[PDB]
């Protein structure tokens, strides 16, 4: 009674071609950071950060990507 | 009775081509911060960052990207 | 009695040429900042941030992108 | 009784060809910031931010994009 | 009564080719940090960072990335 | 009696070929220059220069040369 | 009785080919001077410099020379 | 009595081929330069040269050179 | 009675072939120069040089050179 | 009764092949330099040189060299 085919085809190119890639400086923080406190008062939770913190530098030569779902449900 | 018959066909191409890439520079907070306090109440919860934090450089070659779904679905 | 024939093809190219991709500069907070507090009070969650936080610099030599939807759904 | 046939054809193509591309600047909060308070009163929540936040700087070689949605609905 | 048959051909290739990466550089907490406190009272947890703290530089030569899900579900 | 003859030929070619050219950046500036000077003597002539002199940018498409000398002489 | 013959044939070629050229950033600058006399004597000539004196970038697309000298001489 | 003949054939190429050239940075420059003097004597002439000078960044695409020198001489 | 013949042939060829060159970083530079001087004497020519100084950075992409001399000399 | 005949025949090939040339990074530089100098005589003339001098950055694609002489002489 029932036929189901499901033939998906798929030939294709995610591509990066690159010469050179570099001269790349992140200098964050760099200046300078002073705190002064004086009569502070905290009834609950503190979470402090101070300085240079969580600083990236992400240099992929190719950070190519692709993302491909198939799906096939029945009742 | 029925049929059902699936069948794309991708031959696409996400492309790039880049000869040199460079000479970038990134410089936050360079100059400089000073935070004074006096006489402060919290009575709840406190989060503080201060100075240079969460700085990113990124630099992909590449970068490219493809997203494709298929679903068939049946009752 | 029902025939259903899904055959999309797609041949597409999404791309680009790039000879030199160069002298970027990102400069944030370079100045000076200053905060003074005398006598503050807070009854509910703080959140600060003082500085030069969350600066980007993205600089894909691709950076080219593509999305497809497929969707067959019967009752 | 029901025939249906699905073919679209696609051989489309988004392009882009850019000899050199740069000297780009970016200078947010190169000036100067000062905040002072007194005697300042917060029965509900607070978020601050000060000095240079959030700044971007994106230099895609590509930036070229393309979305397909095909859907084939049925009762 | 049924035959379902789920037959998804893949010849798809995500590629990167880069001749040179280089000279990359990140010089977070450069300058200089400093605190001074008196007179601080707490009643709740505290988490303090201080200083140049998780700090990423990630060089993938490659860097590229392809997920696939597949799918198939009967009642 | 005395046959002189002079009969150079010459097809050559100086030749360049060169996609794109681009970003360049000079600054040969923005420092500071102070000059002091109490009961100095000067006898003979004096020559001074003092700033940013002389400096020079030279971005040529071509910038091919090609330097060519006869010469025949006889006594 | 003399018979002097010069035929010299040059059919070469100086040739150059660069798909992309880019990025070049130069700096002779930023510092400080400072030049401070007192009690000086000069009985000749004086030449003085002081600063940022003759500096230069060059960045010819092909940039090839070729240089031919030619002579004959009888006595 | 006397045949002299110079018949030189030169079918030559001096020839480059460079895909891509980048990212070149030069920074002759950035530091301090004092100088004190007190009490001197000169008799005859001086030259002096104080700070950044004749500073060069040459990037030639091609920078191909050929020199051919020819000479007949006779007495 | 005499007969001289000169009659050289070259065909060669000086090639070079690079498909990416990248990422110099020169620094001939940075650092500081003091000069105290009290009761000097000269009583011939002085050159002074002071500071960062013909210094060169050179990327050609060919940089190829072949030279050729050619004599013939008769008494 | 003299017959002198010269027929050299070059075709020699001098090549390079290089994929990909990168990261030169030269620091000739950096360093402090200190000169005092009390009560010194010269009587002939001086030359001096303080600083970063002369220093070079040499990075030719080819640089390729091919030296020639040829020479033919009588008496």
């Amino acid at each position: 009674s029932v036929q189901i085919v499901y033939k998906p085809v798929d030939l294709s190119k995610v591509t990066s071609k690159c010469g050179s890639l570099g001269n790349i400086h992140h200098k964050p923080g760099g200046g300078q950071v002073e705190v002064k406190s004086e009569k502070l008062d905290f009834k609950d939770r503190v979470q402090s950060k101070i300085g240079s913190l969580d600083n990236i530098t992400h240099v992929p030569g190719g950070g190519n990507k692709k993302i491909e779902t198939h799906k096939l449900t029945f009742r």
